[PDB]
């Protein structure tokens, strides 16, 4: 328990300096998390868009320097594999 | 202007629920969007292990089937294409 004996004009300027804090971050954080979902929905069309060709390039070679495109498509590569 | 008179203990006890709701809701936002963090970052990681084979298998193709193998490699697939 505080030892200060506020006034109740004082403590209501308080709460609303605090409140209008709090709304300006929470709309601020908002904005900034549809931003950052934007670029979300970049980077999974990128990625798309590269596995789209991998998986073209592997039908290519399944129908059939060709050897050694298959082990890259299958390759471990820095903690990630691609299972069969 | 409202006409409502409402008492000092009774717009105190508002603005505290207000202040208690709105850090609520900012720590939620906020934990979400160190969700939505990882998410993009293992995303990237993702289109990154994708273009890191086909790069690989560009210098493949260069140092010489493997023909259209290239055609694939700078096709433009739905809105998206890689430039020279």
């Amino acid at each position: 328990l505080s030892n200060e004996v506020s006034t109740d004009e004082a403590l209501l300027k308080r709460y609303r300096k605090e409140i209008m804090d709090l709304k300006k971050q929470l709309e601020e954080v908002s904005l900034e998390t549809r931003a950052q979902a934007m670029e979300k929905d970049q980077l999974e069309k990128e990625r798309d868009f590269y596995f789209g060709k991998l998986r073209n390039i592997e039908l290519i070679c399944q129908e059939n320097v060709l050897q050694r495109i298959v082990d890259i498509l299958y390759a471990t590569d820095e903690g990630f594999v691609i299972p069969d």
